[PDB]
């Protein structure tokens, strides 16, 4: 049910994840418009499929892929700011809109990636239920800029579960926001404490990709990584084995067995984001080391706001009941020049509590997402500024 589209491709193809792809062209609507093959295949590309073909737009051009108009459809955007003969790819700016929800805007695919250090360049996006059958996706490139272009790699249309109900409001009393509705923009999905897991290994038939934490923690130390045996099982009970797959869970940072070093520090992530939007930090948690309720109790802090702590410190056995038992929670926090890091950063810490006397003093992160909500009918942000 999925639709992996490669823009500009010949044939069908398959990717190194064992993924197939298949030419764009059924569901292009505009005419005419040109495909070009990049002319460098970077060595960091894990596969030519779909970089290395393009769609490129001087005029605007609209998909039209069908959607089931009650479900929730993760939307991915794939973007290799090549040489394309022809073409300065500086000279690409535009906008991509899904619907009438704005994604990009002035979008330098180019710009982005040269701030990230990255040759490509994936967007990932989830789009609450739309009542209609066909999910219009528009690229239309800047008519500020002259010579300015759009051009696409790669674009899936995935169907999801309702993953996304209500999200603890951090700084905040019991206040609690609702997300069943919300259109996001993925801005991180990290196993914390764990290796990558390729879109293969994902969950749900979701093909998301996982990243280890590592190059995100800003603490001093970087705590102790815990992983679970191989034939370890995780007991979802209840909770959709779509939330996030098994190693997710099984695998987790700890700040470690030292408990008076422990109460010095906070683990500490740290990440760059826009301004200007509220944005849901997923934490994910199991307990497969210790056994029983008060023995890792730990506050969270977010942007420096206690997101869990205070009389109720984050409890992993407190909240799931066993070991082995997986849980999540959501919080949410508004960015603007009020927190940053120029109103452009979100910290995530956690350091033990000793609320209650609990037997250690440690505190543990298994996963992490953090997703955009979008405001305004609009998701997209500035370009980033390389240095
Ligand atoms: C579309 O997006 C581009 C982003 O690449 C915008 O151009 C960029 O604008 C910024 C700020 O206006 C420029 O950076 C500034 O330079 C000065 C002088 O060094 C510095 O003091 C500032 O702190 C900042 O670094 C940046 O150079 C410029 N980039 C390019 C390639 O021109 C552009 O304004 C956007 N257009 C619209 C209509 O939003
Ligand atoms: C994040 O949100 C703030 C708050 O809205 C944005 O700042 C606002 O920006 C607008 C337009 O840039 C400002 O209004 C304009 O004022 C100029 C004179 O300076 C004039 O040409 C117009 O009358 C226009 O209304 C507004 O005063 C300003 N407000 C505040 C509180 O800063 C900010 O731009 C947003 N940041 C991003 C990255 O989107
Ligand atoms: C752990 O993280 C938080 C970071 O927000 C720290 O608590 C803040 O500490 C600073 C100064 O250290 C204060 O200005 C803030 O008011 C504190 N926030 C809250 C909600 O209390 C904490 O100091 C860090 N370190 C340790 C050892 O806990
Ligand atoms: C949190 O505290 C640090 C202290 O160094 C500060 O720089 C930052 O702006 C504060 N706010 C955040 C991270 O939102």
């Amino acid at each position: 049910q999925d639709i992996s589209l490669s823009c500009g491709a010949s044939e069908p193809a398959v990717d190194q994840d064992k993924k197939k792809w298949e030419p764009d062209t059924k569901f292009l609507k505009t005419p005419n418009t040109v495909h070009a093959p990049a002319t460098y295949q970077d060595p960091s590309l894990l596969s030519t499929v779909p970089y290395m073909t393009s769609r490129i737009f001087t005029a605007p051009a609209t998909y039209e892929i069908p959607v089931k108009g009650d479900k929730r459809h993760m939307l991915r955007l794939h973007f290799y700011p090549s040489t394309y003969t022809g073409l300065n790819i500086l000279d690409s700016y535009f906008s991509v809109a899904a619907n009438d929800l704005t994604l990009l805007s002035n979008f330098s695919a180019a710009i982005t990636c040269q701030a990230l250090t990255q040759a490509y360049l994936v967007r990932e996006y989830s789009l609450a239920p739309s009542e209609k059958d066909v999910l219009s996706i528009i690229f239309t490139p800047s008519d500020k800029h002259p010579k300015a272009f759009a051009f696409i790699n790669g674009i899936e249309v995935i169907p999801m579960p309702e993953l996304f109900d209500t999200a603890s409001l951090v700084g905040f009393s019991d206040q609690t926001s609702d997300t069943k509705t919300a259109n996001l923009q993925t801005m991180f999905r990290l196993n914390v404490g764990g290796q990558d897991i390729p879109g293969s290994q994902d969950s749900g038939g979701l093909t998301r990709t996982w990243y280890n934490d590592a190059p995100y923690i800003f603490s001093a130390g970087l705590g102790v990584t815990l992983q679970a045996s191989n034939n370890f099982r995780i007991d979802y009970q209840k909770m959709p084995v779509s939330t996030a797959p098994a190693d997710v869970y099984k695998t987790a940072r700890s700040q470690g067995p030292n408990g008076d070093i422990n109460m010095k520090s906070n683990l500490t992530w740290m990440f760059q984001v826009d301004t200007n939007f509220t944005y849901i930090m997923r934490l994910h948690f199991c307990e497969f080391q210790l056994a029983k309720i008060n023995q890792k109790v730990f506050n969270i802090f977010i942007n420096n706001r206690t997101a869990q702590g205070d009389t109720n410190p984050a409890d992993i056995l407190g909240w799931t009941g066993g070991k082995g038992i997986p849980t999540y929670k959501d919080y949410a926090i508004y960015v603007d020049a009020n927190t940053g890091g120029g109103g452009e950063e979100i910290s995530l810490q956690m350091t033990p509590s000793t609320f209650g006397q609990p037997e250690y003093y440690d505190s543990q992160l298994n996963g992490l997402e953090i997703f955009k909500i979008d405001t305004m009918k609009n998701l997209a942000g500035p370009n980033p500024k390389p240095s």
